[PDB]
């Protein structure tokens, strides 16, 4: 996968264009020196009004910027000399609880939230195998967080028994977000 962003001659995608899908330190050498318009087909990207990304900035999100007005606020300049892919530090906190074991079988994301009820979202499967892959989460055989608990930390968890349980069963999962040292 690769980032997408095409820069146009003319407004509104007209006249020539050129797909960028890497960094680009001067837009003179794509044929399009100065765009008209830009379509985001995969970013975030940043782009400067100078060569070597120096001066004004400009972020361009996935859509359509079919003016040179549509992406800059302040007109010293309409010039659009550099791009980059925005490298995005975007840290979630990721959990995927698995029917079978050793991550097989119907699965469930939890991204972040608590999870109160396993059935509210579909997922009335058994749970044999868990992969922490970020945060710090304790699952609980029933729903609202009732039952025998289960801390369960980054790492792989191929049968239920490596994080405890007696049998493959849970029902709801809570993130602990707060820690006092």
């Amino acid at each position: 996968l690769n980032p997408k962003i095409i820069i146009f001659e003319q407004e509104n995608f007209q006249g020539h264009s050129h797909e960028l899908n890497g960094p680009c330190p001067n837009l003179k050498e794509t044929g399009v020196e100065k765009a008209g318009s830009v379509l985001v087909q995969a970013g975030p990207w940043v782009g400067y009004e100078q060569a070597n990304c120096k001066g004004e900035q400009f972020v361009f999100e996935k859509g359509e910027y079919p003016r040179w007005d549509s992406w800059t606020s302040s007109r010293r300049t309409d010039s659009l000399s550099s791009l980059r892919p925005i490298k995005v530090d975007s840290q979630e906190h990721k959990i995927i609880l698995y029917e079978n074991p050793n991550f097989t079988g119907k699965k469930m994301e939890i991204i972040d939230d608590d999870v109160p009820s396993f059935h509210a979202h579909g997922y009335q499967e058994k749970v044999s195998s868990v992969r922490v892959q970020s945060g710090t989460w304790v699952g609980y055989q029933y729903p609202g967080y009732r039952g025998l608990q289960y801390l369960l930390e980054k790492g792989d968890y191929k049968d239920s028994s490596d994080f405890g349980a007696p049998h493959p069963q849970v029902q709801s999962v809570r993130r602990i977000r707060d820690m006092q040292w």
